């Protein structure tokens, strides 16, 4: 059960981060603003600077007169706010935030959303899985956790906690990046962060799914407030599952990370005398079939809606579909349940 | 189903703050019926209650701003039979009664009691005389804005309260520190959202556990749960009054509910039985509502506060009165004149 222990580095580098100023994105990588960039390739120590670089390149620092030392401290607090499970760690939040930046650069989001909405989307991406324990919402309820005691009646247990952790960082002395905003705009930011983070609960996505389809059918209306809110939910889910839009090496490695995390939850449930979900049981789970189901029923419909709303997003949908075909190829040359004994899918 | 908004002061500035005994010698008693106060005297009574609980002095509230805030809240209610200003006023009066009769200061922080009172005033702002299910069914702008997150009307009531605070010269918390201003908004959000019966149903077991284990003032969750319980006890406080009050409030509630059912039928949808004047049997519905909803809230209050026993006994007595009078109420819906005086 030791593989279920995921530590926090601190409790709920700064001058060093701003010593040479904020780096222009092209200096980080000429491919930084491309859908072919793999943000998980960036060294972890360079991710805080890349966050500042993206906020600078999207002109949020200048447009909102964000204090750079406060932003640097906020970025470091958010990074330190993640534990170290195989998948739900800072590198996942960083990669999700990078995808938000890619949508801004490639889909020209400023023609669909308000500046404040795009800013909130990016901050929400950074914060959206804060303090994740490597377990799902059902586990919180089963383990009778403090998080389930605080939030289980309302659903979205972990997501309500991620939002609460994001707010606690803003409330930390020297970390409130938007404390200069008007009362109306500060409230708008908090409401946006709450809605966007809560949109990462798959149960929420499934409830609003028919409304997202209706919006894609009738066409996006930039004057429709509900369309802005539905679009932010869609974009957030697309950032959260963006590893599926990268190359085969990325989808293969992320299956390794997802199933190492899920199987550790399954082992922990068995230790507690409970029968875990099939996808979390290393003795029952058949990864290629589970991956094909996730891709066909959860990921591909999100990128299909994205393509329906933004023709320039067609390449993302095509890549997700291509990765699904690669998993179908794998299913005719993968004869094991769970992960291999060495916990590696490198042989694929 | 048409209920209007009156819009989009000197009398209050001159004599808005009165000693509560001058309003009525029984003003601070559980046997006072706040609906007996003339509507034109309610804003003065709100200021008088805030003065009597010493919030005006303790929080350095600007009295002209407070008078403007009270007037804005009063104009913020429409005129359906039940969900109007007199309901908000009577709910606010009950909060004042809990402060005066129970030892609230021994359970909650002054800021939380203050937020409870202001939330009582605002908790049904701009109510349309329809429930949350109706907002979704009618595909309203409120449902478009809030249905995906839950508690459509309650999120709207809180948004309306915030809009009043943001109105020129009505911000009663203007001088508060940034941290305290935010605490007030968070408390108002949590307390107003606690008025959705769906929320109460979801947290009942946790309220049932806090009372079983015993109230812990050092437990932040116990403060949150207690505020939810207190807010629902204020919302249903008409049930703690005399039989005449319970009977009149049934006339108001069902005239409003039946108007929603008539509207649903006009839209080609079948309303729930309780909103259908052709199906609803008021005594049976009220006995069920008192057994499942009202009585357990006051029983929890009695378990946490011994002085609250009379509240539960009155609710139980009113439920027994519905059973005894059911033999004389031989019809579904309401009589042609919408009155229950015949009982
Ligand atoms: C954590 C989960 C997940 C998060 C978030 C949402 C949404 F859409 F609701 F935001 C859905 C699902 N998740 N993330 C991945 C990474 O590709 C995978 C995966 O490969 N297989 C899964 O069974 N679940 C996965
Ligand atoms: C509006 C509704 C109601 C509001 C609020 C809450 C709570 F508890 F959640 F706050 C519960 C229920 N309500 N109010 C009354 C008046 O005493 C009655 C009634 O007598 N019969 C009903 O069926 N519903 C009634
Ligand atoms: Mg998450
Ligand atoms: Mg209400
Ligand atoms: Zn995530
Ligand atoms: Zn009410």
């Amino acid at each position: 059960l030791s593989t279920s222990l995921y530590k926090k580095a601190g409790f709920d580098e700064y001058t060093k981060l701003l010593h040479d100023g904020i780096q222009p994105v092209a200096a980080i990588d000429s491919n930084f603003a491309s859908f072919t960039y793999t943000p998980r390739s960036l060294p972890e120590d360079d991710t805080s600077m890349a966050i500042l670089s993206m906020l600078q390149d999207m002109n949020f620092i200048n447009n909102y007169k964000i204090d750079c030392p406060t932003l640097a401290r906020f970025c470091l607090m958010v990074k330190k706010g993640y534990r170290d499970p195989p998948y739900h760690n800072w590198m996942h939040a960083f990669s999700v935030s990078h995808f938000c930046y890619l949508l801004y650069k490639n889909l020209e989001l400023t023609n669909y959303l308000e500046d404040i909405e795009i800013f909130a989307l990016f901050i929400s991406c950074m914060c959206h899985d804060l303090d994740h324990r490597g377990t799902n919402n059902s586990f919180q309820v089963a383990s009778k956790s403090v998080l389930a005691a605080l939030y289980s009646s309302e659903g979205s247990v972990m997501e309500r906690h991620h939002f609460a952790q994001a707010i606690a960082i803003l409330n930390t002395h020297g970390c409130n990046i938007f404390d200069h905003f008007s009362r109306k705009d500060y409230q708008r930011m908090l409401d946006l962060m709450r809605d966007i983070i809560l949109a990462t609960d798959l149960a929420h996505h499934l409830r609003i799914f028919k409304d997202l389809q209706k919006m894609a059918e009738v066409g996006y209306d930039r004057n429709n407030k509900q369309h802005h809110r539905l679009l932010l939910c869609l974009l957030m889910t697309s950032c959260d599952l963006s590893d599926q839009t990268k190359g085969w090496k990325t989808t293969r490695k992320i299956a390794e990370l997802i199933y190492k995390e899920f199987f550790s939850q399954g082992d922990l449930e068995k230790a507690m005398g409970n029968r875990p979900m099939e996808m979390m049981d290393r003795e029952k789970a058949y990864i290629p079939e589970l991956q094909i189901s996730f891709m066909e029923h959860i990921a591909m419909p999100i990128y299909k809606l994205l393509q329906d709303l933004f023709p320039k997003a067609a390449e993302l949908y095509e890549r997700v579909a291509s990765n699904r075909e690669h998993w179908t190829k794998v299913s005719h040359k993968f004869t094991i349940r769970g992960l291999p004994s060495n916990n590696s899918l490198d042989f694929l």
